[PDB]
């Protein structure tokens, strides 16, 4: 008795491309020298502020929102074993359709505006004001892994090494209720963001008016 699952369904793992000018910003950010890799963790930090903001809000017109989760916070974990530095927040989140769309494809205005503005002569500290600070992960990862919980879906798992496509996967693993996990996966260069001194440096230089609390987990 060796019966062979033929066709299981729902494809489990689905690989698309970027638009092209997200893969160009990708390929840029990934392999520059820019010598002021720290302003990813603002940029990060940033995000999360705006999801925090995001469900705060509909939060006053409906509690209920908050059932998967009262508190808004950001969380810092950097795991010198795995060479991972993790950042999750309480905020949010997004649907499958919103992961997909909005990291491969509706940021591609914003990345070739600044691709634009960097060969006009702005700097990579500017990622912010185009609307695709995210990407800015790459300045110190080779892959980055998002994990996301929005009350209107399940949990689902995006993650790319910047070779032009990313992969979106529901994920079964470990609920985090609600909000979004970036995970990053350090360069060999950029392990000094493993350590809990250099990540609180760069905490209270970038994001020391964030109006949620920021811990640190060793
Ligand atoms: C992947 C990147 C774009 C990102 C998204 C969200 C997220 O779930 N968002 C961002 C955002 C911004 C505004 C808004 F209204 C809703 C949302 C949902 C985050 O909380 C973080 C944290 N680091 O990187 C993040």
């Amino acid at each position: 008795h060796m019966p062979e699952e033929v066709h299981h369904g729902e494809e489990e793992v689905e690989t698309f491309a970027f638009q092209a000018e997200i893969a160009q910003l990708m390929s840029l950010i990934i392999n520059t020298f820019y010598s002021n890799k720290e302003i990813f963790l603002r940029e990060l930090i940033s995000n999360a502020s705006d999801a925090l903001d995001k469900i705060r809000y509909e939060s006053l017109t409906d509690p209920s929102k908050l059932d998967s989760g009262k508190e808004l916070k950001i969380d810092i974990i950097p795991n010198p074993q795995e060479r991972t530095l993790t950042l999750v927040d309480t905020g949010i989140g997004m649907t499958k359709a919103d992961l997909i769309n909005n990291l491969g494809t509706i940021a591609k205005s914003g990345t070739k505006a600044f691709m634009e503005a960097l060969q006009a002569g702005a700097d990579i500290s500017m990622i912010g004001q185009f609307g695709v600070g995210f990407y800015s992960a790459y300045l110190v990862a080779e892959k980055v892994v998002v994990i996301t919980k929005h009350n209107d879906d399940e949990q689902y798992a995006w993650e790319s090494s910047a070779g032009g496509s990313f992969t979106v996967r529901a994920d079964h693993g470990e609920p985090i209720g609600r909000g979004t996990k970036v995970i990053l996966h350090l360069k060999e260069d950029q392990t000094e963001y493993l350590e809990e001194r250099r990540v609180k440096e760069v905490v209270k230089k970038h994001s020391q008016f964030i109006g949620y609390p920021i811990t640190l987990y060793l």
